[PDB]
């Protein structure tokens, strides 16, 4: 029992925060069917149950609107440092550095409100540091919002400039609770091995916001979207389905190695996808998808995969008007409020972690300069 | 059934790139003796063993030192962009926040040759610049712009202090540097493995590191301070009588394992009376031997010697370094074990994926407003 | 995987003896609440629906009168061996250590399914007035088996005859004192019961581990407070004091019952008919001040003046021995727990369960000259 | 899951106190190899790592020797109060009431932590000694002052003073029987446990738990063994027995099942002491045939049946193994009560009810 290269699998602490079972395809939030919760709530509610540990009250919730509105403004003298920055780079790093920004902005109060304010404030704030990054990299100056619309629909006003209706709204909304949380990912594993250190909130974010980004950053699902956009026609898509059978890859958007059942949200998504494709029309692009689906569906009958959310997911981003390389940004995003409720849980355990480890080093030798 | 204390004594790898004893007081970097490197060998050259895995020849050497000195320039933008920063942040915060973007001067994301000695002599050379410059910077002074003629501790003083110093100090600094460029492999080095092996990008990897080289709430500093607040020789017995209060280690006094007047310690206070004969004992450095006297006669047959943390801050103080960056000084000298690391990083990639003991409710409802 | 943490919540068995409610403040004992049970019967037949489970008839009510009458009589050899105990313990720990050796007198099954049962069914208040007495070391004052089991204990405990009222609210609060929730005492109790042993031994560790938390009940300390009230006119700052404290108010404050538990309801109505027909004294009038000061603004609490509160003046009232209000409740608990152990003859299941292993391995003994 | 009947078997506390391995076979008391342990080891230091935690220097045995011995004595008063008992009941039954009175004697209710405990741990062998003197009516009398411990049991249980190796022997068997995983004993105490108040009730109520129905193995170890008689009728007795179709006495744990090295170790132990010191042909011959009739169940002579072997070699008192099983089992109670004390939780699980519902009162019952 002391054989692990790679230590994996070695569960470390109590977990407080969610109940999923993979085999049995069980999703209770904090007990309570992910499911039913999305049936009938927002994500004010959701994200009280999060990190506040319940729904809170009516009053509280308005308050709470209130302050973020109140919380929602902009900064000048960071609009300066930012007017000091290109328009090209990598964007994973540009948000990196830009996670930097709230950093000497508050940085003098090392509480209730310690507790109570700053979590709203990173709330109003980081969304500014993400599409504010943007706009500028696309060389487009920030403009003030107007406060009569939802922090969804402010955001959705900051990066398109146009009033819409509020089924897409809700359908958004639903769509962010839905990549929302899940387990410990490996970005909030790193978040664990950190949210103990007593340091403070933002150095952890930042930390963990960097560290989140895998190899190169972007990810899958944006590649999913890429697939599809070069899929163009199906017709011949057999022949390149065979000879994808043939290259030894994972069929696109299929067969995650947890959920493996086809969870509720992979089906959700189809179905409320074919809602959208019905109420707005279906997209040629969304058609070709189609076929490929139905192409994948008669192909191999082995893989026991099913269409992931993604094949809903990519569509959706494209049809809503959204860039292609903005998806690590909403991974972020989701991530915050899930490192902000374990970083709640985090301060009550005064563990002081520290490890230790094997040596397979040498010893006993005798140096020899310009050997 | 059993989940130890923060997993104490996991085997997350097998590291060969060097040892620790801790029972007869030896320390092996890349496996040479303490005292047999420190003899007569420059930082350059225990810095090629450790990173080019051999002590490097006379013209890869020599043309890495060129290099470098032909690579010491301070960016105008940098300074451009520093025109909007703050001036209230805690130092080691400040070099943070300040590295939070050194990297964006190249994102290649890639040559293999160049990008395993470029950007690590990008990282060995622009550090102390942002230090010193920030270290203006707070105080509000003119930028310097820099100059790769004197000697990287000469350089870095005289930037920091418009003073030629003696380099006799500078290679006293540089020998403490060694003795304090790393510590066991730290929570640093454990999240920078929990990092590390992605090998993304170094940049970020020395960030979080530096982010995670604060503590809690972000050593010789609090011991230094403690010192001046106590003075003379007269507080002796009050002071032993509070410590007997307090029940615990006395300040400067105690170590997890090295309980055997560590190495180090005994290194830095040699070197520390050398320097008193050379520089003079100043009142301060009187009154703190008569302490430490007076601590010694009680605490002798403890096992337990004077901690560096004192002489550290002994040797700042003499040395006339702000109390704000000792930390930043430490993590300069600290650091240096990002690179090592990394170039072993480098070596394999595994990913550490694990559970949680799942302490969590299982079942639930969903209540609409109540 | 996951365990809550040492015997939190888990259900253990599908009992039907009893059951407690509290959403309304239901207590089923056999399916029967506790209100309308309390109108006009008496103990008897309120234990022989909770041992025996069957309602009784007169005839057996008479002769089980006739017998338990003739089970007064009082150990000789007890006394004796009284006279070598000591003379300045604790009250309860000298029940304990009394009850302690009952085996000395019966000795080494379906026909001892009653014996034993009327056996400490007489046993108790005679041994307790017996050690009461001890204590003061007067010579002992045999009771008489002509006077009512109520009236019996006042005289033997008092030498005087006592009035009916009193004794009927002290049958009422036995009743009061007859059910709670799922009590240590019955835990232990089922816990012993696998053993199979003995029901005296039963009763025995029953005693012993219903021990007041760390030999300190939260009935003691109320009547601590209640003493600790001393003047009554300072209660506001008394009350500013306790509120800077921020303790469960001193007569104030269940573990899990916030609805009024009518047990307190009905222990006010008495303690209002007695006050009002007994003598007030300075005590009832110091008690009325506090309370109705309490009572102004602990509304934001949705609770009540504690039961323990009530216990103290009953106590009082009846000039009652500060350590006697243990075994005065401990009366009716140990009646239920034979209830408990009836039940627990019903089937044979025996734990023997496990834990989690938390120690290291792979250890080493060296020797004392090498140590 | 808890939805069982009995809700047996799930771990409950991650407990530093004792480690073990069925399928390995290997005892490792807190990190102890049984037998390794058993090689040089002593019981005093045994405890010491037990409750105290950390091996002792050697100064600290001299002054607990010196301590023990001033802790030594009894109390003529117990004395008398003793004689005040009746002569009816379980001897068990009446060392466990006998121990339920300490209380009188050193109450009060950092250094109220240990000598008490030491006091206790000195007391309830001359009590238990006493007792059976009570019990048969002799009259007992102090011990001697030179004595090793096993020395001054064995010179008051049998008045008399034997050689040292049958001590050593007897160290072991202690040891032997030192601790093993949660018992019902632990889950029990556990459920006592909870105020954490004293050894007074804790002792207490580990002894009502501790005895069993019906009024022991090892006394059945020893009926079997007295059953066994002769060489020529254990084949047709074990075949008639066969058709009984009884679990395998003498053999056959439930939990149990490597055959623990501490076994063999008893055995090879029980060959050495039998050749210094009759009836065990017949016990062998009665073993043997047993182990040649089965063959199939991989059970094997259990612990019990040496056990009155090794008694039988000491003549003890029929029901004497109830009091070395508390001298035993006691002593881990206390440490693991000790150690629960420090948790502050309090448990209090919650039933599932199953009963009626609206009864209202019968007029006439």
């Amino acid at each position: 029992s002391e054989f692990r290269p790679g230590l994996e699998g070695v569960p470390a602490t109590l977990s407080s925060i969610s109940f999923v079972d993979g085999q049995r395809g069980v999703l209770e939030y904090r007990g309570i069917s992910i499911e039913q919760l999305a049936q009938q709530s927002s994500f004010l509610e959701t994200a009280y149950l999060l990190i506040w540990g319940h729904l809170p009250t009516q009053q509280e919730l308005t308050e709470f609107e209130h302050e973020i509105r109140y919380h929602r403004r902009i900064k000048f003298r960071i609009r300066d440092m930012m007017k000091c920055f290109p328009d090209s780079g990598h964007p994973m790093d540009a948000l990196q550095a830009s996670a930097a920004a709230l950093g000497l902005f508050y940085s003098r109060r090392a509480d209730p409100e310690y507790i109570r304010a700053a979590v709203v404030r990173l709330l109003a704030k980081i969304p500014t540091m993400v599409a504010a990054f943007q706009l500028i990299r696309k060389g487009n100056d920030p403009i003030q919002p107007r406060d009569e619309l939802d922090y969804a629909a402010n955001f959705l006003y900051m990066l398109t400039e146009r009033e819409p209706d509020p089924v897409a709204a809700r359908i958004f909304d639903i769509c962010l609770t839905l990549h929302a949380e899940h387990t410990i990912n490996a970005s909030t594993f790193s978040a664990m091995v950190t949210a103990s250190t007593l340091t403070d909130p933002y150095a952890v974010v930042a930390s963990a916001v960097g560290t989140l980004a895998g190899p190169l950053h972007g990810g899958a699902n944006e590649e999913v979207l890429d697939m599809l956009e070069a899929i163009g026609s199906v017709e011949n898509v057999e022949p390149y389905l065979d000879h994808c059978i043939a290259t030894k890859t994972r069929i696109m958007g299929f067969g995650h190695r947890v959920y493996k059942v086809k969870d509720p949200r992979a089906v959700i998504l189809q179905n409320l996808a074919e809602q959208l494709f019905d109420i707005f029309g279906h997209d040629p692009y969304y058609e070709i998808a189609v076929a490929v689906e139905k192409a994948a569906a008669e192909r191999l009958s082995h893989k026991g995969i099913y269409p992931n959310v993604d094949f809903y997911s990519g569509l959706v981003y494209r049809k809503l008007g959204i860039p292609s390389d903005l998806f690590t940004p909403v991974f972020a995003i989701a991530r915050v409020a899930g490192w902000l409720a374990h970083w709640k849980e985090q301060l009550n355990e005064n563990r002081i972690f520290r490890p230790t480890q094997i040596y397979t080093g040498s010893r006993n030798l005798d140096y020899t300069p310009i050997a």
